[PDB]
């Protein structure tokens, strides 16, 4: 699709068999999801945004569908204000910015 | 242009007679620039994201040339770690996300 930016670029994702809403975020290096259960071991990660830095849990090689497009990659879990689909997964789905 | 997302989508902007580097950010509702002077009246705003909120000054009817494309709109000024071009100005330069 071609997604314009007059509204937030919200999509449905599927992760853990569950549908969630998330934002396609070109300003985010990484993908950050609200507290949920994911399988496997996690590693510590600090990420920084507008307000400072937060601790999150890093899960690798997680199966995730984004707007119907299949991806498998790193998902961070933590106190994010919104579910964020960042560049690590935007690249997997072939997304570009165009103007 | 077509900007891939393998790296941060940074571009040069001109604002208030000054050149800056800024991030093209579909995840941001607003455009946020590091401390600088701008003309006109302003009002305070709190904006929130990863790590919480910061206080900024809101200036209306400001022009930013973004990678050669002129856009007018609201610009927030405050202690952001990165200059952010948000959706309010991305729309004006005709930016879309494509996949
Ligand atoms: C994976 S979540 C973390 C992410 N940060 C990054 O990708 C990169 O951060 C940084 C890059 C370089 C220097 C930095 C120094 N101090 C902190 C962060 C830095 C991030 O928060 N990105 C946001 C933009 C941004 C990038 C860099 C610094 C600060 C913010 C995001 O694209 C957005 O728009 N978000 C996510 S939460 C809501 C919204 C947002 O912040 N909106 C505004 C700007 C407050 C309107």
């Amino acid at each position: 699709p071609q997604i314009t930016l007059w509204k937030r670029p919200l999509v449905t994702i599927k992760i853990g068999g569950q549908l969630k809403e998330a934002l396609l975020d070109t300003g985010a290096d990484d993908t950050v999801i609200e507290e949920m259960s994911l399988p496997g071991r996690w590693k510590p990660k600090m990420i920084g945004g507008i307000g400072g830095f937060i601790k999150v849990r890093q899960y690798d090689q997680i199966i995730i569908e984004i707007a119907g497009h299949k991806a498998i990659g790193t998902v961070l879990v933590g106190p994010t204000p919104v579910n964020i689909i960042g560049r690590n997964l935007l690249t997997q789905i072939g997304a570009t910015l165009n103007f």
